[PDB]
């Protein structure tokens, strides 16, 4: 897997950020995590949602370099969102959630697995220390 440099446009949701990748703007979905949803079509905002939205904010928005990870998977959901791995300073947004307990390790989608186990991990941890959505 291969780290590619993106820019900051946008943050969207504690799962969805815009990013300028390789010259275009374009929305990323954070893989194998399903977080709190604050554009959630039904339901609406979450608990914790709110939370998730503005940790995956502030991580991005403070970030010098934020790099972009696809997987071995396929690499864009139905609607066009690029599906990966969302580094900040060399950190992974999408572990950071996890290991926070603002988020869960989602399903495997489409063969794009390969830091899984690195969130189980981050979560059990979480889960232990009954961190926010485990409170």
């Amino acid at each position: 897997l291969h780290k590619e440099p993106a820019t900051l446009i946008k943050a969207i949701d504690g799962d969805t950020v815009k990013l300028m990748y390789k010259g275009q703007p374009m929305v990323f979905r954070l893989l194998l995590v399903d977080i709190p949803e604050t554009k959630h079509p039904k339901k609406g905002v979450e608990k914790y949602g709110p939370e998730a939205a503005a940790f995956t904010k502030k991580m991005v928005e403070n970030a010098k370099k934020i790099e972009v990870e696809f997987d071995k998977g396929q690499r864009t959901d139905k609607y066009g969102r690029g599906l990966a791995y969302i580094y900040a300073d060399g950190k992974m947004v999408n572990e950071a959630l996890v290991r926070q307990g603002l988020a869960k390790v989602a399903y495997v989608y489409k063969g794009n697995n390969t830091h899984e186990q690195l969130l189980r991990k981050a979560e059990a941890q979480a889960k232990k220390e009954k961190l926010n959505i485990w409170s």
